[PDB]
């Protein structure tokens, strides 16, 4: 399809965020906070901070859901610099809706 694969954002966002649609209370304010700050100092115009999608253990609730951060870490370590803050700020921002 000419425009059936892509949707709202053209896969050109911070990292595996893709706007985790979960709640519109106070989780979106945090998104713009660390998503733009890091991108401003990571890839202001390199289109590399964006991998492709996101981990699944965050919802699978497997016995070792903690692997969700380690997976996205190396998955982005090739592009986004190694920073537990970015990995944690994401999985922690959705600590009220997702796990």
């Amino acid at each position: 399809g000419p425009g059936g694969s892509p949707g709202g954002l053209q896969k050109r966002h911070a990292r595996v965020t893709v706007k985790y649609d979960r709640r519109e209370l106070q989780r979106r304010l945090d998104v713009e906070k660390w998503i733009d700050g890091r991108l401003e100092e990571l890839y202001r115009g390199r289109e590399a901070d964006m991998p492709d999608e996101v981990n699944i253990d965050e919802l699978l609730e497997l016995e070792s859901e903690e692997e969700r951060s380690r997976k996205i870490q190396g998955l982005l370590k090739s592009c986004t610099n190694p920073t537990e803050n970015f990995v944690q700020e994401l999985l922690v921002k959705l600590r009220g809706l997702h796990k």
